[PDB]
RNA sequence: AAUUUCUACUAAGUGUAGAUCGCAUCCAGUAAA
DNA sequence: TTTACTGGATGCGTAAAGGACG
DNA sequence: CGTCCTTTATT
């Protein structure tokens, strides 16, 4: 009946859901005392440690081939790519060649001698201890020999290198889909750029960059692709184009650098080269860890008997002495910086700067100008390319008997004395003696002793910095420096250990890092099956309601197999899970192995059928023949009693099936069952005691006994795993893991409210200001204990019978929709998100700004103001990292936000049975603070799509249409990005012109171009105005004008309006910069203060008339400020406001601002509002598309809208 | 201010609301020094 | 160059045949 | 030799 109500069981997807894992009896003190968990542990490290010397074997495999080959059809392929046009005779021709090229690579790698056991035990066992000759490294790769399973995953990893396919992870799609492009993009560049290039440049590049073996020519002609297959082959490549430095540190310049450098020259922009991407698999301060480090480095580096101190007492000696010196050879460095030191020395800020320019203006500025503009140019800019200032240039500012060489002498000194007094303050820090009473990140009070000091020297080094003075300069006296480098060259050390102690403090203080655990076990809880229970040595069971995690352990695989009891009321329930995974490998698999295709002697018409393929779709497909196929399926998994047992198949009449697929769907749909047996819980909780079963509750908040609310999501999936009502729709998966994550935290260090006290509550809104309980409240303290994590795959949907292609089912919908409504959703820099509702005429049903979310509990209201949580936390880091307090991370406050909306938008999806219309966001981010607005809004985009894949209502109940069993989906696969584009089921992406500085009651924009440009110009725009006068009546000035007499016009439909000199305008500042201009007043005014009258009349010959182009400038400035219908302030929150000089039929004028008031506004309400209502308006427009064609042409409707189609429909649908 | 985890919360108290596809790998990248 | 952090793209999400084995 | 690790099958 609704149009969601169609999106049921269309195609299935897969998610994993995560549970904590409790230790139940005396698991973990077995665990413990049997050393599992430690094992693992390592086995962790070992693991990442022996697959880099697994893909150091497969590198070398990689570059062996990669070196020897030499692809064949490479000029015929460059031919055909290299075509103006391209007709079908070779697009067909060329992507063979195409999809040939790289066959050629994989089948490179195919036939090197080692491909058969690059994935399997062999590889493990023999060949790559052999590959290495170190003992210790052969010894790392053996203690795996038990355990080659366990590299199954990143086998299969590695196979993707060797595929042909075209997959970003295939070796042969790097260099046929990738780098064979810019290579022959670079090819077409440097036929066209050859010209600018001298000739010792491409010599230089001949010897300093290509060995004086190849011409640069050489890697622009086609059959030196090959040289550039391998990383090494590609380093040289990228050289040629990018440069690189030789050793000694001079720099060779690229092709690309002499591209820019002609670029600059000659005015025009040439095109540049792309560089190569890398080879897969190419090997192409680190910062304190432990407290302790931290702790040491601070105390050894910093102490009084350490060189920095050293370095303080020697520099401070220097600036005693500082009249031994020559006041002509010491210099102070020129940077902003400079003001700090002329307020210590003279006493305020500009002493230094005001003094150079009364002596530099002196006899540089000359007489008659006095002080012209021009000098603040360049008295301005000469300041800042003088490098230095000599001490003796200081001394001339000064008078008598200021010495600024004692001034210096005193600063430092001051200086010095304040770092020794900090160093009391700190000097319990340095203590042998001294233990960290609480962990570093935690403890506040000790990182606030360190920063004190490394404060204090960061003061006096930055200041010291000051008088190196950059030169290279003429006569410095060496004398000075001398002593001076080694001082400062020293004290620069500070420099790491002040970034490398503040990066540990302001770490986050929690991990999750987390190892695997495999309880000995290579394959362990691989699967769910009853017939491997055994082999993977896990399973699930339950006691009532709460669920367990049972492990076997190594020397018990069986302990759990004859366990009965005949009441339930005492005991466990073990389940009894079976599955027949994947039809089309397992039933050739079983039939045709060794061990049974003797048993049911396949027909040699079958043996034949099956290699040939005549049962798939093709050229060779024989429908019979398929049948044929099914039937021997079908006899043979009867008389297969671990299938034909656990499944009672009933398949439809083999006549019936059009492929193999149907057949193979209903084995799919069908193999697989859950249930459960009972178990005695004495004969199992023993088990559990003598440490030969480990049992784990599976648990989040939702199993508590002190839970009452709604569930989560995820806990609603586990649980419906095993409900009767739950016919296939959730499939428990295979594939789990269990994690150990271990402590990052103590309680103890934990920020706690205390018991009994009463605790603030944080929404005002509330008239119950406090909470006080009776137990702790603990920050964090999910990571104060050790924990294990259980990641549970499920398989959503596994057998979709509502199968259609989305897009296509929408648009039909759409089309026999009487009144569709549509949800706009617009970016704004204002407005974080806005939401406008329209139904099926363009009736704004609803409009608010997302800014904050507003929730409902029980009576409770709350708004959460999630735009002003932003910027607090975006500047935080900028700002706080100054505080040194832990770093704040802003991507969640910002997935927080999205998932507040995300609800909210599926909410009116399914409220108004609502397509989305989403805005098209520029690829370009311009300042400033730019992922604020579009990440937001990039995040929600992904985040909307993914929800929309599997759409669930944790009210309904679970069966029903909506239920987290019939969830809707009304998008598709997020297998790409790009695959989709204008329309993914109920989303449409609609390009934002004109959507927003558009007048919603008449559909006028501003097509005009008013900047002012030059004094004739100016009475070519007045003249193409039909008429300008004045309208007493109104006190209004009319602009009669038909666009068809100014350039660029076209898009707009209606062409004639009559503009008028309407309402207030917002102008801006480009050197408050804003102030805000009434335009009946800058009319009037102006042509009082040019001698025009206004009152007669047509008045456009009397402008053209004025002689003064002051009166050209300042009325372009008002026929630009009257155009701007959208007013707003860069920063501006408060006025957002709307407003057009066009009236409409009714001869009414629009403010957003007579709308912003008023409750349920028929129209937008600010210009944020009118953006989201025109990008729904404009779906709107495709609806009317859809209901204009044909359902079989729907397919292949344009829904990307014109600006001309647009503003013929904003101007007509009134 | 608690969590499988994230965000916002705390109405009679070990929690509430919404969200949450993991693992492994490859590859593009952006910020800092 | 190095460190960190984030973006999309690939694979797996398995019971059973096959084999080694001390 | 029955236990345990490895390898297989591909709409
Ligand atoms: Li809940
Ligand atoms: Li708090």
């Amino acid at each position: 009946m609704s149009k969601l109500e169609k999106f049921t069981n269309c195609y299935s997807l897969s998610k994993t859901l995560r549970f904590k894992a409790i230790p139940v009896g005396k698991t973990q003190e077995n665990i413990d005392n049997k050393r599992l968990l430690v094992e693992d542990e390592k086995r962790a490290e070992d693991y990442k440690g022996v697959k880099k010397l697994l893909d150091r074997y497969y590198l070398s495999f990689i570059n062996d081939v990669l070196h020897s080959i030499k692809l064949k059809n490479l000029n015929n392929y460059i031919s055909l790519f290299r075509k103006k046009t391209r007709t079908e005779k070779e697009n067909k021709e060329l992507e063979n060649l195409e999809i040939n090229l790289r066959k050629e690579i994989a089948k490179a790698f195919k036939g090197n001698e080692g491909y058969k056991s690059l994935f399997k035990k062999d590889i493990i066992e023999t060949i790559l201890p052999e590959f290495l000759d170190d003992k210790d490294e052969i010894a790392l790769v053996n203690s795996f020999n038990g355990f080659t399973t366990a590299f199954t995953g990143f086998f299969d990893n590695r196979e993707n290198m060797f595929s042909e396919e075209a997959k970003s992870t295939s070796i042969a799609f790097r260099c046929i889909n990738e780098n064979l492009t810019r290579y022959i993009s670079n090819m077409d560049i440097f036929e066209k750029v050859d010209a600018i290039f001298d000739k010792h440049e491409v010599q230089e590049i001949k010897e300093k960059i290509l060995n004086s073996d190849y011409d640069v020519e050489d890697f622009f002609e086609g059959e030196f692709f090959n040289f550039v297959l391998t990383q090494e082959g590609i380093d040289v490549y990228n050289a040629i184009i990018g440069g690189f430095v030789t050793e000694s540190g001079e720099k060779i310049k690229g092709l690309n650098e002499y591209i820019n450098l002609y670029n600059q020259k000659t005015k025009q922009k040439l095109p540049k080269f792309k560089p190569l991407y890398k080879q897969v698999l190419s090997d192409r301060g680190e910062g304190y860890t432990s407290d302790e480090e931290v702790l040491e480095v601070f105390r050894n580096t910093l102490n009084k008997n350490s060189e920095i101190f050293s370095s303080i007492k020697k520099l401070e000696k220097l600036f005693k002495n500082f009249d031994e010196y020559s006041s002509a050879g010491i210099f102070v460095k020129n940077g902003p910086a400079i003001s700090t030191i002329s307020k210590d020395i003279f006493g305020e800020w500009n002493v230094i700067r005001d003094k150079w320019n009364a002596e530099y203006d002196d006899i540089h500025l000359k007489k008659k100008a006095v002080v012209t503009e021009k000098y603040e140019d360049d008295r301005r800019k000469s300041f800042k390319k003088i490098g230095s200032f000599s001490l003796e240039q200081l001394q001339e500012y000064a008078d008598a008997d200021l010495s600024v060489v004692e001034k210096l002498k005193e600063i430092i000194i001051q200086k010095v004395d304040e770092i020794y007094k900090v160093y009391g303050s700190s000097e319990k820090l340095f203590d042998a003696d001294f233990v960290l009473e609480k962990s570093l990140k935690k403890n506040d009070a000790v990182v606030a002793i360190m920063k004190d000091l490394l404060d204090s020297v960061k003061s006096f080094e930055n200041y010291i910095k000051a008088f190196f003075g950059e030169g290279k300069e003429t006569n410095r006296d060496e004398s000075f420096y001398g002593d001076f480098v080694l001082a400062y060259d020293i004290l620069l050390k500070v420099d790491h250990i002040y970034d490398a102690i503040r990066n540990y403090v302001t770490q986050k203080p929690y991990s999750k890092d987390k190892f695997k655990l495999y309880f000995q076990n290579p394959q362990f809880m691989g699967g769910w099956d009853k017939d491997k229970e055994t082999d993977y040595r896990a399973t699930i069971l339950r006691y009532g309601s709460k669920y367990y995690l049972a492990i076997m352990d190594k020397k018990y695989a069986k302990c759990l197999q004859k366990i009965d009891k005949d009441d339930v009321n005492g005991n466990y329930e073990k389940i009894n899970y079976k599955l027949l995974p994947g039809p089309n490998k397992m039933l050739p698999k079983v039939f045709f192995s060794k061990k049974w295709m003797a048993y049911y002697n396949p027909s040699e018409d079958i043996q034949k059928i099956y290699k040939n393929g005549t049962f798939k779709k093709g050229d060779m497909f024989n429908l019979n023949d398929c049948h044929k196929l099914i039937d021997f399926f079908k006899d043979s998994i009867s008389r297969y009693p671990k299938w034909s047992n656990a499944y009672d198949f009933n398949f439809s009449e083999t006549e019936k099936y059009k492929d193999i697929a149907g057949f193979y769907r209903e084995v799919e749909e069908q193999g697989y069952k859950v249930s459960f047996e009972s178990a005695s819980k004495k004969e199992v909780d023993k088990l559990v005691e003598e440490g030969k079963l480990y049992m784990f509750q599976i648990y989040n908040k939702d199993f508590s006994d002190k839970s009452h609310g709604t569930p989560n999501l995820h806990t609603m999936y586990f649980k419906l795993l095993f409900d009767e009502n739950n016919h296939g729709q959730i499939r428990l998966s295979g594939g789990a893991e269990l994690f150990m994550r271990r402590a990052s935290l103590k309680k103890e260090e934990l920020v706690v409210h205390p018991a009994n006290s009463p605790i603030a509550n944080k929404n005002p809104d509330n008239p119950k200001k406090t909470t006080t309980l009776s137990y702790d409240v603990y920050k964090d303290k999910r990571f104060s204990e050790d924990q294990y994590e259980l990641h549970i795959p499920i398989a959503i949907n596994k057998c979709p019978k509502n199968i259609f292609k989305i897009n296509t089912e929408v648009r039909v919908l759409l089309k026999h929709d009487d009144n569709p409504y549509v949800i706009g959703i617009d970016r704004g820099e204002r407005n974080l998100l806005y939401i406008v509702v329209v139904d099926g005429k363009g009736n704004i049903v609803e409009q608010y700004s997302l800014n904050e979310i507003i929730n409902n509990f029980n009576g409770i209201r709350i708004k959460t103001d999630y735009h002003s949580l932003l910027d607090k936390k975006e500047k935080e880091r900028f700002e706080a990292r100054q505080n040194w307090t832990s770093i704040e991370n802003i991507k969640e406050l910002k997935a927080g936000y999205i998932s507040q909306v995300v609800h909210k938008i599926c909410e009116l999806v399914e409220k108004y049975d609502a397509v989305i219309a989403l805005e098209d966001l520029n690829s370009g981010f311009k300042n400033s603070r730019v992922k604020v607005e579009k990440q937001v809004y990039q995040k929600f985009e992904k985040m909307l799509i993914d929800k929309l894949n599997y759409m669930v209502d944790k009210k309904s109940n679970p069966c029903a249409t909506g239920g987290a069993l019939k969830g809707y989906q009304i998008t598709n696969k997020f297998e790409s990005f790009k695959s989709m584009s204008t329309q993914n089921g109920f989303i449409f992406y609609i390009p934002a012109w004109l959507t927003s500085k558009i007048d919603p009651s008449t559909g006028f924009v501003n097509l005009l171009k008013t900047k002012y440009t030059s004094i004739a110009d100016s009475k070519k725009f007045i003249s193409s105005f039909d008429r300008i006068m004045y309208v007493p009546e109104e006190d209004l000035f009319e602009f009669a004008l038909d666009y068809k007499n100014f350039s660029r016009t076209d898009a707009d439909y209606i062409k004639k309006w009559k503009l008028y000199s309407y309402g207030n305008r917002i102008r801006i500042f480009r050197n408050f910069d804003w102030e805000e201009v009434c335009l009946t007043s800058a009319y009037k005014e102006l042509f009082n203060k040019y001698g025009i009258n206004y009152q007669q009349g047509d008045i456009r010959a009397l402008l053209c008339e004025q002689s003064d182009k002051a009166f050209y400038s300042s009325f372009m400035a008002l026929m630009s400020l009257m155009l701007q219908m959208r007013n707003s302030i860069t920063g501006r929150t408060d006025v957002d406001f709307l407003i057009s000089p066009v009236k409409n039929s009714d001869g009414i004028f629009y403010d957003s601002r007579n709308y912003e008031a008023q409750e349920n506004a028929i129209l937008p309400k600010n210009a944020d509002a009118n953006g989201a209502y025109n990008i729904a308006r404009k779906v709107l427009w495709a609806i009317g598309q859809f209901k204009k064609a044909e359902d079989e042409k729907l397919d292949k409707v344009k829904i990307a809208i014109s600006n001309k189609e647009w503003l013929e429909y904003a101007q007509t649908s009134v």
